[PDB]
């Protein structure tokens, strides 16, 4: 990090469509990263990025306790946070973002999410006039066909980004397989 001090074609939430049949519970469970795009993506040359699980678990008031998994220190560790439906279900903000110091706005849009099929998401993080934005490829398991992955890189370009900021899900050698 701290090198990409330049923002690419930074699209607002409003550039990205919503799942036309969005339901709280159809966005609950473990989703694996099967691809990643974005100017805030650490796309060095190969793939500095590595897949993790965004595990959105519903609470009483559709605040998701999302279990992110990271290789922290010299081992594996889950970092769990809250994802809450923003102004509309589909736009995702943080259950605890709302005390942000620098965060201009945080809203993610899932273009398509399914119970068996895969999910493509646009993530918008703004901070200090600097927009950090990426397009993700999430899968219902460690076994999502290359077909849907190529579709994400294509969606990556739809926001105005380039392959040079799009990496492919590295099979992490560490905890993540939930």
């Amino acid at each position: 990090q701290d090198s990409t001090q330049n923002l690419i074609p930074a699209p607002p939430l409003i550039s990205v469509p919503l799942q036309p049949g969005f339901w709280t519970e159809r966005f609950q469970g473990r989703w694996f990263v099967v691809g990643l795009a974005g100017n805030a993506v650490q796309k060095e040359r190969q793939s500095r990025f590595t897949m993790y699980s965004t595990i959105y678990e519903l609470q009483e008031d559709n605040s998701y306790n999302v279990t992110s998994i990271l290789v922290r220190g010299q081992g594996c560790r889950y970092w769990i946070r809250t994802f809450v439906p923003s102004s509309r279900p589909g736009q995702f903000t943080l259950g605890n973002i709302h005390s942000y110091p620098q965060i201009q706005s945080y809203d993610v849009q899932v273009a398509d999410t399914d119970y068996d099929q895969f999910a493509m998401v646009f993530f918008q993080k703004t901070s200090e006039n600097k927009q950090y934005f990426k397009v993700t490829l999430y899968g219902r398991t460690k076994g999502l066909s290359d077909e849907l992955k190529e579709r994400f890189v294509s969606f990556a370009k739809s926001l105005g980004l380039k392959d040079n900021n799009i990496v492919f899900s590295v099979p992490t050698d560490q905890c993540i397989d939930n």
